[PDB]
């Protein structure tokens, strides 16, 4: 007796899964289309409503993930999946689907809080199917929705004008949120209480939706995990046309006009555009050439529809959605994963000098926009204290991590607090046992380590210790409490203080205690240095 | 002074033709477009209204026939044409046209009955231009409309969901009927009196329109000639996606998703799709491999728009148009044409044993859906009586013919009668002299033999005998009387009884007399056997 | 402080240029899109409104010219440009742009007359950017708009029916005029006073707009310079389909149906269509083959939307816009440019006999539609007076020029006068010093010589004499007076009489005086001869 739900566009057929320790099973719906496939002429256009179907659609198979680099996507899913076994996925330009995990009795009337997950991957890779919402939904009684969006060229190609504005992935996210508003009541969810949360590029997308006016009334709480829009690498500011012309030339198109480029790209096949994507070599640090010329990836643009101004100007004007907002970072954002596995840094030597540190900080211009004159001052600020190079390598990693994640997050939290909205901050400092054997094991709080506690990995995977299980339960309860109340606090949990003029935050880990003034001196130093 | 008619979309220039024995000439209009050409993006989509034209359109040339196998289409047109010479035709995806033959005085006010002809061909081949409506229109004072519709992949490709529902040819038929409703008053016809008649796949299409709700008020009488929707070979029930994926793989397309297949097939040229059609080898019995795997052709599906349920379920609920309905079969539906010429059967030996009969009945699974356990009982029922193999071959042909045409037609007539609508039945048993020299001359009432009497071949072709002329006159008068009155009976004609609890029918031939209980014992035996 | 103007679709950033002797600079806006790019499926379709843009558009770069033969386009721009240096241009199917030159103080309220320029080129070549409106706008305080339109196959391909009607360039011109009506008030112009003027194919375009009902209320004055719709070479009358099938076969497309041809051509790339254009060899006299078969170019057709009837029938019924109209010709329209540089005539010998004259007049059938029987009488009329073959070549050039330009212009002026609208005529007889060194210097009033006076070449280019400067000032003042008043006359100018039963006209040149009965005997002779 599988569950059957009746959405506006038709009826879907689900699947009951049972989690240990819970009598009620969770209804799971894999691959619900929230938008019309963006194929052919619809490429590089805003998403359109899905066409209604006539008979019950089977929703028990994982959808394809958006076309991307298969190796990088597979590696990212393996690294970030909370299920015991990694599920293979198929690439497709038809990828605008979402997965629903609802623990509600679909027979009765239920209004549960809805948490919508946005996956990371630098806006280039990633899949919604990587994350299983069975444990979180079962434990916390929330409806978990994991959405997909266009990536890479398909999602963020822009000519800088009205012919290809860009920001197609964020428009897909807005369309998915509208779908949730329209249909989540049939799955037991409460559309009047929707929380968006994401990690890395997902956190940047969450921040963008907080800034965007297109997303008004589509959510009520927000969580940013290791990502904000102030992160310079993802938000593309300046002249966007040189990158479009480079992409078009690589694809083999004429660059006479924006319309000509867009038309010629719309005629390309999926394989040709994926070959162009591989040729461009995104998400790879360029060891040779001028650092400022290299482009790490395609990303958000100030197109005039999704974002009217830059995030800095909008935050200055207080022109954003004033919802309860949670912003947090991991203790070592740049410890192992991003440098070694994701972008193949040359720091495998284990020793870093002052000269090599300055050279590598200049080579890292795309990630961190530091002018060459400011490089020596930063490198002396961080690496100057210690003489041994072993510690200096860790200090260089800390220097990169602060600029990329820590200062922007604290600045965004301060601006959100000043606008009068409730703000909460945390710093996750813990090393999951599910980590790769490649990690040196000196890394605690690597990028994405809080994902295994947010989605209840200890209950889906094997070999967790008791403290890890308790940490997962505590983090899931904090997230669900924030989703339903806009305030993470609850009974049986350590007190999480609100981020205010005291700047209190929570240090999440083996020992969970409150602290104050997160990244205060780092923020001060980098703010002074950049204004130089 | 050729006739000029002003349709809603513009004005058309016709042509006067004079038939012997009739003073008034017949106005003929060849190639009137009733819909927009289904080219490029419009492929695999419902038909759209035709764009209006500004100056008088010349309508004196036969239109192209829908793209199909040229050899098979030419052979079928030569076999079934009632004109003295066969007219060559050109393939095109732009084929949604119709031909009109009106004997009315276009100067005066005329409201003549309108007969709309749907051509056969297994939904894979055929053309409207094969049939000349000059003789019937001249003799009976009716407006004859011969329509074309999409065939093969173009007309009936389906993925089983909303991305490509299927039944494009049937929607073309509905569009042509709506065009008739809108425009047939300008040609002297009466839109309030419209009769649809067809043969083979045309009869199956007529039955489908009787069942479809999209066709409400578009016709008032119906004739089925050697074809109904209960004919299993044409209606595709089950899972439609494996056939779609086979077609896509043959065409060279990816099968990742329904939308992917549909988009990739829309990029193929006409030549590539016709090459795929020839590769698939439709309308050919597979002598090797599992019979149940082989697909004879693309056909009607239960897509939710044209047909909401299966014909059996719809007939059980009495959910169909209760118009006067004429259903008939030929005496030998499987005598020569279909097995020898159309499908190239191996039955040319002239001798058939019991073992070979059972083997061939199993090989014929696509045409007749007989489970292998039921094969021996079916073969002993027919072939068991006689010992000589010469008669056993004819009995095997009768076995195939009954299952394909006879039992389904009688069942449809019984259901229609029970629903309370007037039903009439006939069995045509005559051998036209215009038959091919290849026929053994022992076949009387071969498939499509009644066509030479329905469309007045004796008056267009050369060498007819007096009895053939009289039979053609009688059949044309019966058809016209049914069209204008819903009851074929008239003065000077043998009494044709209504199909009711007595089950009276007409035996049309050299001797025309009424009989009772057509195919009663065959229907009983095949109904009992299938429910086993 | 560049000028910024807010059009309906957005804001545009201009550029200030200063002309000697004028304190106020002229605001120049290069490349404003008035329509959506006609790319892909929009090829062979009426123009659609432009999509609005979000931020100020940069409008300081010349747009691309419509795809065409690059060599011929470059040569024509060099020959006809009034600027000191010829500006290179880039081909593109995205070419529906216009350039604005406004001398108004954009800060204040200004309502200046608007003069809209249509460029020539036989509807096959040409660009708007060739002509600089700085001098005219500065000298006369008028807003000058130079528009572009689709050319060649892209602009005038027609199948003769509703699938591809044709006249896409004329519809582009109508769209640009509507853009002017909507937006010219923001640039200081007066939409209630708009004048359209053109040359060669631009004059034929002006005449077509005068005759068309689609252009009602889009202009209030008109000027035709060496071109009218009565010119047979540009207006294609008869059966249009053979030319379409020739084009399709050259491009490699099927010719089964009009829809098939249009669809197959829409799939061709720009390069393939340009290769087809070069293969067809338009604008070249065919020295071999039947003259009547050769097609010089694609042009206007009676499609039923833009032109309901032929120009002769429309003029007979007086069914045209009765606005003040100026029609003029140059003294030697066929002297040097068109025969030698544009179409490569064989008249470089310098001697022309009677037999060779008759042969070349027969070969010239596409330009002049003279039946072979009328050739001897036409050739004896002109060439018969003089015995020396030196003068006979000039008389042959006069014969061609009269038929092509002079008789049609006087006939059109007479028809316009009879309908009751004000009419004015001129004959420009002067030799610019900016002419090519290739001219024999015996040519005075060559084709396009008045352009250097209309657009103020003496002030932009170098080396003009005093009389040339005075002539340019006089012509510019006459044109502006006609634009603002509908009557060229003013103070300090020679009296220009109105074309009436006296048939007065103005002989523009070094000596500017009024005359009467322009081309009376030529018109009489050619009218009698053709009606034979
Ligand atoms: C609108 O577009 C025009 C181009 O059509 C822009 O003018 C051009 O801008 C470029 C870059 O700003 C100029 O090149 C620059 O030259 C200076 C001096 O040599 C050099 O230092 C820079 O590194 C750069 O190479 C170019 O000269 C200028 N003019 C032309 C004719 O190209 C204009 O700035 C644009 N307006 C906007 C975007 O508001």
């Amino acid at each position: 007796s599988p569950p059957v739900v009746d959405t506006v566009h038709g009826k879907v057929l689900g699947k009951f899964v049972s989690l240990e320790g819970f009598a009620q099973p969770v209804a799971i719906f894999l691959g619900i289309p929230f938008a019309k496939p963006p194929l052919g002429p619809l490429r590089f256009t805003p998403p359109q409503p899905a066409e209604p179907w006539s008979f019950v659609k089977n929703a028990t198979s994982y959808p394809p993930m958006c076309t991307q680099d298969p190796k990088a996507g597979q590696l990212l899913s393996e690294l970030f999946t909370n299920r015991k076994e990694n599920i293979p996925l198929k690439l497709s330009e038809d990828c605008l689907y979402l997965n629903i995990y609802t623990p509600a009795d679909l027979t009765k009337k239920n209004r549960l809080p809805v948490m919508v997950w946005i996956h990371g991957g630098g806006l280039m890779v990633g899949a919604a199917s990587t994350y299983d919402g069975l444990a979180l939904a079962a434990h916390e009684n929330v409806v978990v929705v994991t959405i997909q969006y266009r990536l890479g060229i398909w999602g963020f190609f822009s000519t800088g004008d009205e012919h290809s504005r860009g920001n197609w992935g964020h428009l897909d996210q807005v369309a998915a949120l509208r779908w949730v508003q329209d249909n989540i009541a049939s799955f037991g969810g409460n559309p009047g209480s929707v929380t968006i949360f994401g990690e890395s590029a997902g956190g940047e997308s969450v921040s963008v939706l907080v800034l965007s006016p297109l997303a008004k009334n589509l959510f009520h709480r927000a969580i940013s995990e290791s990502g904000v829009a102030l992160t310079s690498v993802l938000v593309k500011k300046g002249d966007v046309k040189p990158l479009a012309e480079q992409i078009a030339i690589t694809a083999g198109c004429k660059t006479t006009t924006s319309a000509v480029m867009v038309h010629c790209l719309r005629q390309k096949t999926e394989e040709e555009l994926l070959e162009t994507t591989l040729k461009m070599k995104f998400l790879s640090l360029d060891l040779q050439g001028d650092p400022r010329e290299s482009q790490p990836l395609l990303g958000t643009v100030i197109d005039g529809m999704l974002l009217l101004k830059t995030p800095e100007e909008l935050q200055a004007e207080r022109n954003f959605h004033t919802v309860p907002y949670m912003v947090g970072i991991n203790k070592q954002e740049f410890g192992w994963l991003i440098p070694m596995q994701l972008m193949s840094y040359p720091l495998s030597e284990g020793q870093l000098d002052q000269k090599t540190a300055m050279s590598l900080l200049w080579k890292s211009y795309p990630l961190v926009c530091i002018a060459k004159e400011l490089i020596p001052e930063a490198t002396e600020k961080y690496l100057g204290g210690t003489d041994d190079t072993v510690k200096k390598k860790d200090l260089f990693l800390d220097l990169i991590a602060d600029v990329m994640f820590g200062v922007p997050s604290v600045i965004v939290a301060r601006n959100h607090r000043d606008a009068g909205a409730p703000t909460y901050m945390y710093e996750f400092q813990y090393r999951p046992s599910f980590s790769s054997d490649m990690k040196p094991k000196t890394v605690i709080g690597d990028h994405g380590d809080e994902l295994f506690s947010v989605f209840g990995a200890p209950f889906l995977k094997e070999g967790a210790s008791e403290e890890e299980i308790r940490l997962s339960k505590m983090v899931m309860k904090f997230w669900a409490n924030f989703a339903r109340n806009g305030n993470p606090n609850g009974e049986g949990l350590p007190h999480w203080p609100e981020y205010n003029q005291k700047e209190g935050y929570l240090q999440i880990g083996a020992n969970t205690q409150a602290a104050q003034k997160l990244k205060d001196k780092e923020v001060a130093f980098w703010t002074n240095l950049f204004a130089k």
